[PDB]
């Protein structure tokens, strides 16, 4: 669908390397977006309802915890938005710390909950899931160009 263009120039060599780069750096911009936001909206759900549960009351112990992860995904979300920025600055790499960052956030709040009597499946889940999501962002901030 691309060489039926570059076939036509007078240099297709060029061509097909620009459309290929073009194309490929478009598709990565693209799935970084869908990407982020899967994981931005998960924390953010995750994040009020954590919110939530504290609000609801519940014991000393788990109060703690869920505090704990409460600042984790604050803390998440701006480095996720922060990401973002990068991503659109082509700027892989403080993409990826910014990635990182949010990554150990989400771990840190699993470990902070994992050990609960009876946590929230819900935090659980959006906890681990962001942790997958955060993955593919990283390795797709590491395909970015860099000089």
């Amino acid at each position: 669908e691309m060489s039926t263009i570059c076939d036509k120039t007078l240099n297709p060599s060029f061509c097909l390397k620009f459309l290929n780069t073009k194309f490929a750096s478009a598709n990565l911009q693209a799935l970084a977006k869908t990407t982020l936001d899967s994981t931005q909206a998960r924390a953010t759900q995750t994040l009020k309802k954590l919110q939530s549960i504290i609000d609801g009351g519940v014991d000393p112990r788990s109060k703690l915890a869920y505090r704990s992860c409460v600042d984790e995904y604050e803390s998440a979300i701006g480095n996720l938005e922060e990401a973002f920025e990068h991503l659109a600055s082509g700027d892989g790499m403080g993409m990826n710390m910014k990635v990182s960052a949010a990554l150990d956030g989400a771990d840190t709040c699993l470990d902070d909950v994992k050990r609960l009597r009876s946590v929230d499946s819900s935090v659980v889940n959006n906890s681990k899931t962001i942790k997958n999501l955060c993955g593919i962002a990283l390795v797709i901030s590491n395909m970015l160009p860099r000089n």
